[PDB]
């Protein structure tokens, strides 16, 4: 259902069914770039997506997920702040009704037009459902989107959205290469946080890339034609599916770069 992003069931209401909403390590946060400190203990970040196997794209009524075959060690994230191997399971975005909002993390209070989350689970816990009962169960790689030139590796996503307009629709989505969504630089910030949607579980190591990708206005306009509702229900455009920044509390954001 029953949480959402509207006035009546959005982020300011989530705490009534998910009290960890007001916890000590909630996400997203504002990244104050002058306060974040370079951490020379960070080991090199390793994004290894060459054997990623995408399977399906799903409109889940909040966003769309591109799902991956995670039954073997294919597409993994390692290094950086992480101890161990984290396996890619899905990615999705958060975006706005207007270009001036849509990201979840902010940078010196700047909001980007959208934010990509590549979600990974720590293989030492055997499955995703076990990983989300652990303080180091997940790693989410976050990438900001700004509007300008088109991102050629996003267009295959854009062009399937027509087929998954409403909640509960899915389509085949094999052979998609998530490397085509990355920026050039892997400079990042990292901190310990949470899922940004209910159940808001505090299991995530966040790794947020500093360099945004550029997407075109036409690409993000097609994101904004999706629907939160099911087929045959009144149309509610899937826009503004982001949680605002949460209190930093007793956390430090570390930078990978000088
Ligand atoms: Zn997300």
């Amino acid at each position: 259902h029953h949480w959402g992003y509207g006035k009546h069931n959005g982020p300011e209401h989530w705490h009534k069914d998910f009290p960890i909403a007001k916890g000590e390590r909630q996400s997203p946060v504002d990244i104050d770039t002058h306060t974040a400190k370079y951490d020379p203990s960070l080991k090199p970040l390793s994004v290894s997506y060459d054997q990623a196997t995408s399977l399906r794209i799903l409109n889940n009524g909040h966003a769309f997920n591109v799902e991956f075959d995670d039954s073997q060690d294919k597409a993994v994230l390692k290094g950086g702040p992480l101890d161990g191997t984290y396996r890619l399971i899905q990615f999705h975005f958060h975006w706005g009704s207007l270009d001036g909002q849509g990201s979840e993390h902010t940078v010196d209070k700047k909001k980007y037009a959208a934010e990509l989350h590549l979600v990974h689970w720590n293989t030492k816990y055997g499955d995703f459902g076990k990983a989300v009962q652990q303080p180091d169960g997940l790693a989410v790689l976050g990438i900001f989107l700004k509007v300008g030139s088109a991102k050629p590796g996003l267009q295959k996503v854009v062009d399937v959205l027509d087929s998954i307009k409403t909640k509960g629709k899915s389509a085949d989505f094999t052979n998609f290469d998530p490397r085509g969504l990355l920026p050039e630089s892997l400079d990042y910030w990292t901190y310990p946080g949470s899922l940004t949607t209910p159940p808001l579980l505090e299991c995530v190591t966040w790794i947020v890339l500093k360099e945004p990708i550029s997407v075109s206005s036409e690409q993000v306009l097609k994101f904004r034609k999706l629907n939160f509702n099911g087929e045959g229900e009144p149309e509610e455009l899937m826009v503004d599916n982001w949680r605002p920044a949460q209190p930093l509390k007793n956390r430090q954001i570390k930078a990978s770069f000088k």
